[PDB]
């Protein structure tokens, strides 16, 4: 007989378990539903469904009416809604984590082995009639053809929200601490064992690397003085594994936490900033505690930087991304009266979701100059040539592309998106519509409804066959955006649960850790509480340039 | 200059932080106290501490008045009290974890590096006057002499609670899955990376060792047949590292999850029983799931055995140990309306505390025979000679030694108690009375108050000089026992928070995991819900012997 779990019969987070030769069962425990497929609502669930307004309506509320949002932000209601946003989003994410690439069920190996990426939905069973489950054709559309006809940028479509490259290089820098897909272990495995905001892109994913980057004096990391400016040390000074083109002199090579950060001047930009901040923090701690050893000066500074990161990510990064009129607030105290797990494991779907390559432009403007991909990529001198001030100013001024909408990835880095779809099929991700149902959305009934247009939608119908066969990453990028927004509903409704759970899931946000002593008295605590992007750059640079996640207009 | 944090100035879980040259500050955050030293109580704390009865009063209520308890056990008050027991006890344990041997302060390294045991109180700073802080003598009492004069058994004292050897072997077996101090890394480090009831003493501490034990057919572990009965295989069959005496060849050995288990027949007994159980569980699962592969059968059986372990420990093991009239209950659902982190880090203090070597008798009786320590230790054939049925009957009939009170450790295994004291001084553990205040108890004002008698008290007062200089492990064993109890209050009041946090902190007790599907349906879920020590033995044997955690009348 055929595998019945290929039909995804279990609704609203119910678990499909195969019993006997030809039967199956759904485990509807705490799903809010009863019945063989978990489609029969309990009194409380029915009372919530016909009173829950559509995700588009709630977006509309958050993006309109400046007058009432000014009132809300200046009252207690700011905290109420921030607590509401945090809980409701994160409660979609299983914690402790549930499945992985090896196991489409709960196991001890899935809990303990942190080298795995986790998954919210199980993979499409290996014995299903069609690659995506039961719907569609026996062979999925060509990955290269799909990227060429639907993802390749014709003309540059700029982001309507005013997102800049300063955001884009932050987005890449920040995420590369919890996205480190293994080379030797293959797909579904991660080198980033911290599984979140651990700053292993600054300190490293292991102790051997960390010790090698540390100066072991005053808690600082090693550095070099070039033209009177502070930069990460050379590989000769800090002998760590760094990915560079075979030939580049070791004098030009810079040693940082993440191995791929020397490839782009934008990545090595922030790496330099955070390094300068770390030592600046250490100087504030050594004054406060002159009896403190190097190790305490180091570890305490790290936690401050971790706190600063989450502060800026929530209140500035996610703020610009969402375009919400609600002034987002980083306050761990909000979740102290609630049932919240202070742990996090990175999901593969989040890894797939965060591929925001449409952000990258056609070229890179630095003042009167205009640098192409073949001038900007692997360039080692640029960062030192222009300096931190001059580059931050240029990245904060240049607009980034629109993520959603489709056909917005520059031809250079299109190969990446091709791999993402190929990787998706190795991982055996479920269809787009099943992830829609998992995140409390209605599945798309037609290809028309996904893209919101006639032409590109009708072409996909011919290639996929059935809408319930549309793939995870294509669906996300092909979906119509919100009125004047950077992407569609799915990117918000699916990404936020992963995102906010990752931020507030950090142990520093727990009642046990969120104390003044953790950060070395009140000084270190205020450093977290009052951190800003503007403060992160200018308190570490000679002059103060234009710095923001949005273009100046 | 003298370090102010040596004076332990911050009371009620206040964190001492060294500011400037010789100044200190207490971090009185969410402790319920304010002021310079966290002694000024908040409105609710004052109310809460004046109304709170002594631990000795609560002990009395739980151990007296059968008529009241028969009523309580038959009503929902059973569930009401057990939830209070669970939540109130385990809240005394910091989670996420706090300190280790490296850091006497909150750090990311302490959080992420699972090789470390955690600790509740920080160490005694190295720049203090006396090794125990400020109080006591410059040179601490001799570890060898201290165990000789106070801990050495003269005449055997049986436990008045009726605890048998079956309990003591379960205790040692059960504990060695989360107590595995890395002899090569040093004290404070652990090989048991699951940090709790992960069954790393049945399936090994690492992945490669697990696979060597696994038969890879029907989810079962490898096994050899002797006398028609099921036993763990040899190292020839399953090539894994086993700590055997020099000269004993691998073919004469038996392969299990814990390396040290070959050294004692009692440890090797339970290893056999749980292995028999796993394969027995696999048989039931295979009938219900013929489509299931090997991996899922093994992983699911493991979870079922984890659930079985926690059930028996709570409802029988802790029941016997406590001797409470309240019928204890394992139901994770009691915590589903509570703030509870489902994670556990094994403490170094919990290690020190669990060295229950007094339990071991003068000799070992197996029916008509009486084996000495030399005859019993490192024995290879005894298990195979008698069988499981016979030795279960044997250990369940012979009384185990009373833990507390003092002077009840056999000379053969007395060298352990010595090493524990010497390990504590390496670990720079805080005084006994400092842990008393840490676990809601009054510090002892004298040694006479600690012991109840007068002779031992006088010489301890001579050797230590001060009661506040007394060490953790000597203090736990020499303390007066509750009338007709196995040990004193400090073993309960300090040990209960660790063990209950360890048991319920297991991810299977979370709302996400605690589902029937996790255990392959209702069949596996019931096995967990109806687990017994009796059922663990007599469902894996041909005949059922006397099996209990206590002796017969
Ligand atoms: C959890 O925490 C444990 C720490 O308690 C971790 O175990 C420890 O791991 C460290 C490093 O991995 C081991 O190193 C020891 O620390 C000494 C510090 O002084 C160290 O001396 C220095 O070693 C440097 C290398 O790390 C060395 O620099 C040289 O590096 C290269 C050669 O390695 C070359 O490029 C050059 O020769 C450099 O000079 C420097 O010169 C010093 O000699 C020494 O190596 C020590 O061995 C610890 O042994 C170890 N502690 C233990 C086992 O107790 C553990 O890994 C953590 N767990 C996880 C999962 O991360
Ligand atoms: C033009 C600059 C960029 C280059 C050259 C680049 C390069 C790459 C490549 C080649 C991969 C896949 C590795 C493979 O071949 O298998 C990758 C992965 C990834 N990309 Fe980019 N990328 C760029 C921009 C960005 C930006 C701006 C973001 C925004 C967050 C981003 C997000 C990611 C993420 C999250 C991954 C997964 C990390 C991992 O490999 O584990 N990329 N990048
Ligand atoms: C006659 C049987 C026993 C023998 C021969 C014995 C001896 C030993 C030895 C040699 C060790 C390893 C070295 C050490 O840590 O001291 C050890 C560890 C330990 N034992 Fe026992 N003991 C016995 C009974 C018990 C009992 C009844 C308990 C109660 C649970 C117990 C609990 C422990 C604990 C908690 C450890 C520490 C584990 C570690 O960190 O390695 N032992 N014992
Ligand atoms: C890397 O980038 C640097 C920018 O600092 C490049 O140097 C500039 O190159 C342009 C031509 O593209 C010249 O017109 C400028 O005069 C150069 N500026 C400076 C300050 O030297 C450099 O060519 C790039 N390197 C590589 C290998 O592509
Ligand atoms: C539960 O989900 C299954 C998905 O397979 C539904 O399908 C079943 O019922 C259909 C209509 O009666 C039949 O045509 C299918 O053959 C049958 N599928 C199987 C595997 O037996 C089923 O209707 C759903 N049940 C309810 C109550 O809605
Ligand atoms: C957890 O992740 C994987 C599980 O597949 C482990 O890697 C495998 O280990 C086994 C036994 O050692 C090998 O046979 C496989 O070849 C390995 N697969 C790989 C490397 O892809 C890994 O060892 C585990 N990690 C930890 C920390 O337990
Ligand atoms: C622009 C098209 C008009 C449709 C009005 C949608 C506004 C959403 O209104 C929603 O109505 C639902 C009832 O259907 C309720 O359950 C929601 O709580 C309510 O807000
Ligand atoms: C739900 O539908 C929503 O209706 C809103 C009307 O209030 C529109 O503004 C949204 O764009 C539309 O999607
Ligand atoms: C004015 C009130 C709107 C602000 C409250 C935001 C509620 C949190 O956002 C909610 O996230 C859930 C989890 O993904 C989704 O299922 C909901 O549709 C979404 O609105
Ligand atoms: C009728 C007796 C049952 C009362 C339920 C109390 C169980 C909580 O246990 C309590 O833990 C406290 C914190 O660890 C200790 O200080 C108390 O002495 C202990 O009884
Ligand atoms: C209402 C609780 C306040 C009394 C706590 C006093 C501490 C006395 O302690 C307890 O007193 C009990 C009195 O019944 C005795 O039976 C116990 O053995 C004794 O330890
Ligand atoms: C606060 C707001 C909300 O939860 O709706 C929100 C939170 C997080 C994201 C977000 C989505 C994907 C990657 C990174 C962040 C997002 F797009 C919107
Ligand atoms: C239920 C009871 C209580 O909390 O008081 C209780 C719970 C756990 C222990 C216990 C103490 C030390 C090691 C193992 C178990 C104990 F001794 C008593």
């Amino acid at each position: 007989p055929v595998n019945p779990c290929c039909y995804y019969p279990c609704q609203h987070q119910g678990i499909c378990v195969r019993f006997g030769l030809d039967r199956y069962q759904c485990d509807c425990t705490r799903t809010g539903y009863s019945g063989p497929n978990c489609t029969i609502p309990e009194i409380w669930t029915w009372l919530r469904t016909t009173l829950r307004p559509s995700p588009s309506f709630i977006h509309f509320l958050l993006t309109h009416g400046r007058w009432l949002w000014d009132f809300v932000n200046a009252t207690f209601i700011r905290d109420t809604l921030m607590r509401l946003v945090l809980t409701v989003r994160s409660n979609l994410i299983p914690s402790p984590p549930t499945y992985n690439i090896a196991h489409d069920y709960i196991s001890w190996e899935s809990f303990s082995n942190v080298s795995y990426y986790t998954r919210i939905l199980p993979s499409v069973p290996r014995d299903c009639p069609t690659p995506m489950g039961t719907k569609g054709k026996k062979q999925l559309p060509d990955a290269e053809f799909l990227s060429r006809r639907f993802l390749l940028r014709r003309k540059f479509i700029p982001d309507p929200q005013g997102t800049n490259l300063m955001f884009a290089f932050f987005a890449q820098h920040f995420t590369h601490q919890f996205f480190k897909t293994s080379g030797k272990m293959g797909p579904g495995f991660t080198k980033a064992l911290g599984h979140g905001v651990d700053l292993g892109h600054i300190y490293g994913d292991n102790l051997e690397r960390q010790y090698q980057l540390r100066l072991f004096k005053d808690g600082k990391l090693k550095y070099q003085m070039l033209n009177g400016e502070v930069y990460p040390p050379s590989v000769e000074e800090a002998p760590v594994l760094m990915h560079y083109p075979r030939g580049i002199p070791p004098q030009s090579q810079m040693a940082v936490g993440q191995e791929v950060f020397g490839l782009l001047p934008g990545l090595m930009l922030y790496a330099t900033i955070w390094l300068r901040e770390h030592n600046r923090v250490c100087d504030l701690l050594k004054a406060e505690h002159p009896t403190w050893g190097d190790e305490q000066l180091f570890q305490t500074a790290r936690l401050i930087l971790i706190g600063e990161t989450i502060k800026i990510v929530i209140e500035e990064y996610v703020q610009q991304l969402s375009g919400y009129f609600l002034q987002l607030k980083f306050d761990p105290e909000l979740l102290f009266g609630a049932q919240f797990q202070y742990r996090n494991r990175i999901a593969m779907e989040f890894n797939q979701l965060y591929h925001w390559h449409p952000l990258m432009p056609d070229s890179f403007r630095v003042g009167p100059q205009d640098y192409s991909y073949e001038q900007f990529l692997f360039n080692t001198s640029m960062l030192v040539d222009y300096g931190v001030e001059a580059l931050v100013d240029a990245f904060s001024r240049q607009p980034a592309g629109r993520i959603g909408g489709g056909r917005n990835i520059d031809h250079h880095i299109l190969h990446v998106a091709v791999d993402v779809i190929k990787e998706s099929r190795v991982l055996r991700l479920q269809p787009f519509n099943e992830y829609r149902k998992r995140f409390g959305m209605k599945p798309y009934t037609s290809f028309q409804e996904l893209t919101g247009e006639k032409e590109m939608a009708a072409e996909l119908e011919e290639l996929y066959g059935d809408i319930d066969a549309l793939e995870f990453y294509p669906g996300l990028l092909l979906e119509k955006c919100h009125p004047n927004s950077i992407f569609g509903e799915s990117m918000i409704e699916m990404g936020a649960p992963f995102s906010l759970k990752g931020l507030l899931g950090n142990p520093i946000c727990s009642p046990e850790y969120w104390k003044a002593s953790t950060f070395g008295g009140e000084v270190g605590f205020n450093l977290v509480k009052t951190a800003t992007l503007k403060k992160l750059v200018c308190l570490n640079t000679k002059t103060c340039p234009y710095v923001s996640f949005h273009v100046p207009d």
